[PDB]
């Protein structure tokens, strides 16, 4: 009952176009139902008067056929047309309300969610519940007017033949539904044995050096063997079910229309029916019989369409648990660029049994260089994760100027801060709208701005020297860039965005010589009097550094001058 | 021409069940064509004789079609078991022996091949293959018969009207295909434009927090919004194209059954016809237009079954660059277990122009400790690539006693070498059966065997613990374990191997204090007696080694005690 509302709502904008094509689809069923009615009444007709010349008649009845097809031809063209659009403006409406949905979501969301369950939800389950409340909703409507009227004609032409054909196809179908529910565990059988084997092969492949370290490729080959020969001995067994139930069924069928066909012919001399009739009958049944598949089909597609909608209306309904754009922002004289921790608490969502803080306190002064240091693992990238309100702590407070940035607009915030990253990520763009992603605007920047920020980032040399310049295609589905030509992009569009906090990540292991010079230079540049948070592993950005926070154990364990921390009651 | 050679010898063990049910299929198929020429002979028997009583001809008539079709349920239900089965054993036959084909293959050719494709080749090409040749050939068959007899039989009935539908059903099919061929392209333009909105999409939400960070949640959603709504422009113009191609197709296909109906018509009334002899004419008419319909599914069939046909046989017929179980053995007497790389030159194939070693020299000596010391990415674990010969060298040579390995048979020489990796694999197995893979009989070794090693290994206790002990199934589709406890099942698999040499892969990340002491004390009693080369990342490991190796830039760069290293000119 919930998700009918929802389904009725969702066809609610669409309900002129749907219900002139229902008008259509109704006309063109129901005037199709009378061929058999007058079919039987034009074969009586030559039965009693064969002496009689029909030409007039016939060439009169073919050029009224004609033009009867022509309309019928032009209702299904406007038919099919209204049907189609109408489904393609419910999926466009799906589209953009769930990708609205889902980018708007916090980060969690998606440490739980994979991004194939995303995107399967946005193109196969969109495109399901579109043509469930439109082709599909066609198709079940048509099926159930034509099995109505396929009964009632049925039972109209021969009360005595329809109770007949009433009282033996159900006990049969019942029958056969047993047999077919026997024989979807049969291929279940066969179909988790023949996975267990593809499973074992995928394994063994995928691990092939650790099966050669072992020399059991000899051993897997015969174990694999082994298996799929027994999932032969299975299919074997449910083809000779599948065999007995074709022939049950075919056997049945024919005796079900020979039932028909003798009960008809005995009715027939007894002066009971005429051929025509029979004829009117059987063409009748012959329709009942394709409209029970076709509400059979609708049904199928009615669930798995309630099953995608349950799905998106999952998500399209769901509240992001962080804001997405709503908060306070500072004014210029209050804004200075100063953040502090304070006994900040806090475990990754996707393993919450691993604490990353414990009673983490930082204090980064306005326009001041401080370099975190630390061992790998000691969760050095999650203090820009918390400082980008990627999460919120669990305990604690991370606060801007005063502030804590809970009370800011979180888009604002972001705003405010830089990030060049370990590994920089680029989208499948070109040089230019991806240096332009810094912007608020990136639409408003002028191609020498994009120029400007690319020389002081030292970018500017390899992009012109590339063939479309800074119109090359980037990302993962074009041209592939070094991890020093990635990193100065993402420091030209870092320059673009001109935050007054910067938090720089730099590389444990460290690029080439010749790329380690210029992006040194460019990020020099960078930090230029700006608030600056460094997970360093070079000694001459410490040595630099107005005060050095040492992370043991999610806490900070030593914070001072990197003179002062060296010379350290031992040393 | 050479592919339907190998479909004919594919089928040729199965030749006298499958011609057995093609003799079933042709008997059906023949028998079922009568239907309409003797339905036409009763229908003009009827019109003719109205007066005559034919209750026991009708009777008679029912009971003999009723034995017909219990002979072709027989007939049926025979021929799909025997096309089922005839399939299934060419598909069994497909699966061994391409898994056989694939396990032999060097490494060199899975750094290349994807598993993905390796699975669908044998899951989803080999259950394409078996059926072209058997259920798809007798559908092609079937439909071929079919249509030759339904064309014979439109002649027999009336040359005249055959002739008619002949002349006008191939201009209309032309024309159809040149429209078909139209909406095909409007239908890629299409889904090329949708393919292209849901890749940003998947990038878009694959990187979120790159997203996020620019606070262009906003910004992407619009993009996105704009693309789809495109996809809808070109949708409703794909959709006008197809309604006016599902109005001209019914159409055509309404006013040619017309056609029929009318000159059939004009001719029963000239005395050329009968009422039954159209009948006859139209139901074979109807079964024609099916079986061009099946010849058309045969060939799409044909095709994909040919498509596959060509990457099994690409791998089945595929020869290893490198010997599988090809090669000399050596004596008790003559084997001790002393290796030597000589001026070894490698590079990955995967990365040619990577070099890994350039004139690589190192000499480890029979029953002797040697630490191989290197910065990160060096190319310390290509070294035991190299001794199991997952790989052979570009330039150089590596000896065991002597020996180039490349004379050795390469199941052999492994057998001979045990490795304790960084990450130890383990496959979807018991814990017991994960142990006994390292012998060379793992079906041989008893359960006394198994918990011997588990003991030396300090292993017994947590497999003990575990609610299935030595029958916990463990790897990826089981119960997870920690890296120290996969590490002492890996040492407890080495134990049973029981190898000469020994190659120890230290974690430089060191786990947990509890299990660093428990794989310390059984990775000390698995190098008891061994000749070991242990990559270090422990001071203690580098000590007690016989010499210290210094890999830089692919060579060694220092070779001697771990006291003659350090106490170098300059210390
Ligand atoms: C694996 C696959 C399967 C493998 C194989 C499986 C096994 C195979 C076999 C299976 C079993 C087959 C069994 C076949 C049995 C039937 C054979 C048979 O009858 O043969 C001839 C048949 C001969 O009988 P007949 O006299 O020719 O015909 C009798 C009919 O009554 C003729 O009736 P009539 O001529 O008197 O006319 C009907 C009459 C009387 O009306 C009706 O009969 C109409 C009835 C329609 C009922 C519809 C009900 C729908 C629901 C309503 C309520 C809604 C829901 C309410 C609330 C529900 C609860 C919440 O019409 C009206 O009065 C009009 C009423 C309109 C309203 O039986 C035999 O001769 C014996 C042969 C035995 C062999
Ligand atoms: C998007 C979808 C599409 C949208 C719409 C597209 C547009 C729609 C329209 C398309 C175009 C439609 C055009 C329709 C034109 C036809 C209309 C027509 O004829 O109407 C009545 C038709 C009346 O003619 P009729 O006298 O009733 O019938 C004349 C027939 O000749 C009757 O012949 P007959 O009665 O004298 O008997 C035939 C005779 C003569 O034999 C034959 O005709 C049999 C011929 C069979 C030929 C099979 C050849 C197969 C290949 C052989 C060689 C193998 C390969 C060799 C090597 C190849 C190279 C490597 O049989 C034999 O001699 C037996 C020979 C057995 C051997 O035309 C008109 O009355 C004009 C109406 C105009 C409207
Ligand atoms: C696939 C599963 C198997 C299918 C089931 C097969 C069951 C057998 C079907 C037999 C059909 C013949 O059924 C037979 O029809 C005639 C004609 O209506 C009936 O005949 C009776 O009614 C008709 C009127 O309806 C009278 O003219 C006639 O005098 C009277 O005897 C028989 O009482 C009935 O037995
Ligand atoms: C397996 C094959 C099955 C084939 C179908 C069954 C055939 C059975 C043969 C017996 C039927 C013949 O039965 C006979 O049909 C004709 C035509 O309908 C009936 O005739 C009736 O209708 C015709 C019009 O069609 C009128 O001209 C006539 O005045 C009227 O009585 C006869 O009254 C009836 O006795
Ligand atoms: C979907 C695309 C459109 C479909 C194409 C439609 C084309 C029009 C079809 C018209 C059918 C009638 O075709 C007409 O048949 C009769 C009967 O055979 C022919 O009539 C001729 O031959 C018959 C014997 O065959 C003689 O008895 C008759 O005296 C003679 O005139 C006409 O010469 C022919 O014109
Ligand atoms: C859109 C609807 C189309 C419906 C199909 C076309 C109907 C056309 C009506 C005109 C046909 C009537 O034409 C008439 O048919 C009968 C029956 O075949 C023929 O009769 C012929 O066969 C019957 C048997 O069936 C014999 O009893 C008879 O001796 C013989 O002449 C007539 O010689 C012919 O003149
Ligand atoms: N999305 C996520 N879900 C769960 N755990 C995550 C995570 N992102 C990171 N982690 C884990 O959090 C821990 C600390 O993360 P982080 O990446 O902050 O540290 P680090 O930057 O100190 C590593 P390195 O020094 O090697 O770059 C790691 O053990 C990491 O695997
Ligand atoms: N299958 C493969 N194809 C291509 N390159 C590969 C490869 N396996 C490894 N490499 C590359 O070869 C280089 C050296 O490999 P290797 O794994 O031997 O070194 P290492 O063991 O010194 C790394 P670490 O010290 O971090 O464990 C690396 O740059 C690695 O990425
Ligand atoms: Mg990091
Ligand atoms: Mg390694």
């Amino acid at each position: 009952l919930p998700e009918a509302r929802k389904l009725l709502g969702l066809a609610y904008p669409e309900r002129r176009r749907l219900a002139a094509a229902v008008g259509f689809l109704t006309m063109s069923s129901v005037i199709s139902m009378s061929a058999p009615f007058f079919l039987g009444k034009i074969i009586d007709v030559i039965y009693t008067n064969p002496t009689v010349d029909y030409s007039d008649n016939l060439t009169r009845l073919c050029l009224g056929l004609s033009a009867v097809f022509l309309c019928g031809a032009a209702a299904n063209a406007i038919r099919v047309y209204l049907m189609q659009t109408s489904g393609q403006r419910i999926v466009n409406r799906l589209r953009t309300s769930l990708f609205s949905s889902i980018l708007r979501q916090e980060v969690a969301f998606f440490d739980k969610t994979r991004t194939g369950e995303l995107i399967n939800r946005l193109s196969s389950d969109t495109a399901l519940l579109g043509r469930s409340v439109t082709e599909n909703l066609s198709d079940g409507l048509r099926a159930g007017a034509q099995a109505s009227v396929g009964i009632s004609m049925m039972f109209f032409v021969s009360p005595n033949l329809a109770t007949f054909v009433l009282s033996v196809v159900p006990p049969v179908s019942i029958i056969a539904v047993i047999y077919g529910r026997y024989l979807r565990k049969l291929t279940k059988v066969t179909q988790d044995s023949l996975a267990q084997a593809t499973q074992l092969a995928e394994e063994r492949i995928g691990n092939v050096r650790t099966v050669r370290a072992f020399g059991k490729e000899m051993t897997e080959i015969e174990k694999y063997a082994s298996k799929v020969d027994h999932v032969m001995q299975l299919a074997r067994k449910e083809a000779f079910a599948r065999a007995g139930f074709f022939g049950a069924t075919g056997l049945s069928g024919n005796l079900i229309v020979l039932s028909v066909l003798y009960k008809g012919g005995l009715l027939m001399g007894s002066a009971h029916m005429t051929v025509g009739e029979l004829s009117s009958f059987l063409m009748y049944a012959f329709w009942v019989g394709i409209s029970i598949g076709g509400l059979s089909s609708f049904y199928s597609e009615l669930m798995k369409g309630l099953g995608a909608g349950g799905r998106l209306w999952e998500l399209l309904e769901r509240e992001p648990k962080l804001p997405f754009n709503e908060g306070v922002i500072l004014n210029e004289k209050s804004f200075q660029g100063a953040l502090e921790f304070k006994n900040v608490h806090f475990a990754y969502p996707a393993r919450p049994e691993v604490p990353i803080f414990q009673d983490f306190s930082l204090s980064i002064p306005s326009g001041s260089v401080t370099a975190l240091v630390g061992p790998s693992g000691s969760g050095k990238s999650t203090v820009l994760s918390l400082l980008l309100r990627l999460y919120d702590p669990a305990s604690g407070t991370i606060s801007l100027d005063g502030h804590d940035i809970r009370q800011l607009n979180p888009v604002w915030l972001r705003s405010k801060i830089g990030t060049v990253s370990q590994e920089p990520i680029l989208f499948s763009c070109s040089i230019a709208e991806n240096i332009a992603y810094g912007a608020d605007d990136p639409s408003s920047v002028t191609a020498e701005e994009i120029q400007r920020v690319a020389e002081v980032a030292n970018a500017v040399a390899f992009i012109r020297n590339f063939p479309q310049g800074f119109n090359t295609v980037v990302g993962e589905k074009g041209v592939l860039l070094s991890g020093g030509q990635k990193q100065r992009i993402a420091i030209a569009r870092a320059l673009l965005k001109n935050p007054k906090i910067l938090l720089l990540d730099e590389a444990t292991s460290a690029l080439d010589a010749e790329n380690e010079y210029l992006v040194q230079e460019a990020l020099d540049r960078l930090m230029d009097g700006r608030t600056v948070l460094v997970i360093a592993h070079r000694l001459s950005t410490i040595k630099n550094a107005n005060m050095v926070a040492v992370l043991d154990q999610g806490k900070i364990t030593e914070y001072g001058k990197h003179e002062e921390l060296l010379s350290k009651p031992n040393g």
